[PDB]
């Protein structure tokens, strides 16, 4: 792609390619700003009736999603025209946005959903989802304007366009039970669960309830919904932050969900409860063409192997989007797009079985991180990830590659590579945690490259980065550090064919002194063909004053 073959095409607002009266955002790289925050830190905002923002479709389209911002405590319309002339009008609200912390509480960054005396609103922009009863071609001007009777201001960030086939049909109603406007989800299953000609439920389109976690037992089971645009799982919408969607028992390891989308009721993070499916231990599940929002998170798996996860969407979390854990082996994760996440888009914490090994996390799409790291690898052995895009996170990198046990019981990385191969990322990294007493100051934060190498108290080794473009990250493309007084001797840390282009500050960074009682990298890494182009400062920072690393220069590096 980089990154997920979606149906929808993604198309920035601000591009110069479209006409506007309205006001473009100048870009920063700022959390709780309107330009910080938006996709390609920038947006159009709409202020006064008639003010507009011109799109024209590239792909043919009957469907839309409109990422935006509108003021706090606010629900309303703003209105879409194809070629000129009034098509309707999308649903915008603030109900799941404004999050509240202080520039010296990011880590309370989507806990916190109501203002108050001293607090910063944060995570200002969502989603609206619109589709119209045609399909307009490529070429059609497709028009956000703000109308009369429309809200009072809002900033335009991004469409989504898709051309969305007609819903699917129950596969077979003798094999498939449905649920109906009588007949629950709960009640279908039931009636699988005690004919074994049954192979599953059929969800069909329509809006369906889940007020509680669904439990799959009895053996494996199929759910099959009519598309995620027309099949919809709605937590109660008047209630917050309930724990609902489906946990997978032991029995119904095997079983496949697919083909609908889940709308979550969380309006903030909540730490335990909250992931749309639960499946501890699970195996050889299939989660596909799902479209979930406003849960903590999808899934989050605990020695769960050989599970499949594709062709998914997961946009709007409070937490991490996808994260195996403590065992977590041979899960294929591919062909996901996130936007949104609240956490860790796609992550793999290992611990312990050894080690999460064996997983391939391929053909990932991870934007607009909300908090946290678009990719997150924190040890384990013989893991891939493979073709990614990354982009647009507000307090960390791109990529985290840490030996950091966080007090868990792990042994770091192990003894095969673990593989970053094919991976664009734009404007990653950002500032997070406390730099008092640091070296290369610049602010109150400690500063993220959008690859941070991490010796924490574990192993650091067999890391391969290559095939990589870095653009305009905040800071720097490359930060390597060690933990003190560890002092983890990095080895096998090898770089292959990385861009870095424009970083602010320097295209490399070795951390020497991070904060107070803190001391520079150990052992060493390799480049080759790591070009560093026009960075802020200088290419590479921290050389000569990390005399326990060394930096070796195979061939090609500009640097
Ligand atoms: O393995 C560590 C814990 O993971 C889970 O809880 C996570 C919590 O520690 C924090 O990281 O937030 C995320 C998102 O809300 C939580 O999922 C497990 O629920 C917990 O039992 C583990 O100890
Ligand atoms: O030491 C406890 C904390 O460790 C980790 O965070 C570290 C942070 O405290 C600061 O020192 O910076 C380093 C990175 O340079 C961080 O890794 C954990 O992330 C945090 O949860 C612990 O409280
Ligand atoms: O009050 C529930 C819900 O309403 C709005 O979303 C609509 C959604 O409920 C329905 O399923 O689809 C519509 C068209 O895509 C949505 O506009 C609000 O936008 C949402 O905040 C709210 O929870
Ligand atoms: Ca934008």
């Amino acid at each position: 792609g980089r990154g997920a073959n979606m149906p929808f095409t993604i198309m920035e607002a601000e591009s110069t390619s479209n006409a506007t009266n309205g006001t473009k955002l100048t870009p920063n790289f700022k959390p709780g700003d309107y330009a910080g925050e938006a996709s390609g830190r920038s947006s159009v905002y709409l202020d006064a009736t008639g003010e507009y923002v011109e799109f024209t479709l590239t792909s043919p389209a009957n469907a839309f999603v409109l990422r935006n911002a509108v003021a706090e405590n606010t629900t309303g319309t703003v209105s879409i025209y194809a070629d000129g002339v009034s098509k309707g009008k999308f649903n915008v609200s603030s109900k799941f946005s404004y999050l509240y912390a202080t520039p010296s509480t990011l880590g309370r960054l989507g806990y916190d959903n109501a203002p108050g005396a001293g607090l910063t609103a944060y995570w200002l922009y969502e989603d609206a989802q619109l589709m119209l009863d045609q399909v307009y071609p490529a070429g059609t001007k497709i028009k956000i304007q703000k109308d009369a009777g429309d809200v009072s201001w809002i900033y335009v960030d991004l469409l989504e366009t898709e051309n969305v086939a007609p819903p699917q049909a129950n596969p077979d109603p003798t094999k498939y039970v449905a649920v109906s406007a009588s007949k629950s989800i709960d009640q279908a299953l039931t009636e699988f669960r005690q004919d074994n000609t049954k192979k599953g439920i059929y969800i069909p389109a329509g809006e369906w309830t889940i007020n509680s976690k669904i439990f799959l037992y009895g053996r494996a089971t199929e759910i099959v919904g009519a598309g995620p645009w027309y099949t919809k799982l709605v937590a109660p919408q008047s209630q917050s932050n309930t724990d609902v969607g489906f946990n997978i028992s032991a029995a119904a390891n095997g079983s496949t969900i697919r083909d609908l989308s889940a709308w979550g009721n969380y309006i903030n993070r909540v730490d335990g409860p909250g992931k749309f499916i639960d499946g501890n231990g699970m195996q050889n599940v299939t989660v596909q063409n799902i479209w979930v929002e406003h849960f903590v998170c999808l899934y989050w798996g605990v020695n769960s192997s050989y599970n499949t996860f594709k062709n998914n969407r997961i946009k709007n979390t409070f937490a991490d989007g996808i994260n195996m854990t403590n065992g977590s082996s041979y899960n294929v994760i591919d062909n996901n797009y996130a936007r949104g996440t609240g956490d860790a888009s796609f992550a793999l914490f290992s611990a312990t079985g050894s080690y999460n090994v064996g997983n391939k996390y391929t053909n990932l799409t991870a934007t607009n991180v909300r908090r946290a790291a678009a990719f997150a690898v924190y040890g384990g052995s013989d893991n891939l990830f493979q073709n990614l895009y990354g982009a647009d996170t507000l307090t960390y990198p791109g990529i985290t590659i840490s030996s950091y046990s966080f007090g868990y019981n792990t042994l770091g990385f192990g003894d095969q590579d673990t593989v970053i191969d094919g991976a664009t990322l734009d404007r990653t990294g950002g500032d997070f945690w406390t730099s008092v007493g640091a070296d290369d100051k610049i602010n109150e934060y400690q500063n993220f490259g959008a690859i941070w190498i991490y010796g924490g108290d574990r192993a650091i080794k067999n890391i391969l980065i290559k095939n990589v473009d870095i653009n305009n990250p905040v800071y720097f493309g490359l930060m390597f550090q060690s933990m003190s007084p560890n002092n983890m001797v990095m080895q096998n840390i090898r770089v292959e064919n990385v861009n870095i282009n424009n970083p602010s500050r320097y295209g490399i960074k070795l951390v020497v002194r991070a904060e107070q009682g803190q001391g520079p990298a150990y052992g060493g890494a390799s480049f080759t063909n790591v070009k560093v182009n026009n960075p802020g400062i200088s290419a590479i920072y921290g050389e000569a004053q990390s005399p326990n690393f060394t930096v070796t220069r195979v061939s090609g590096n500009n640097w």
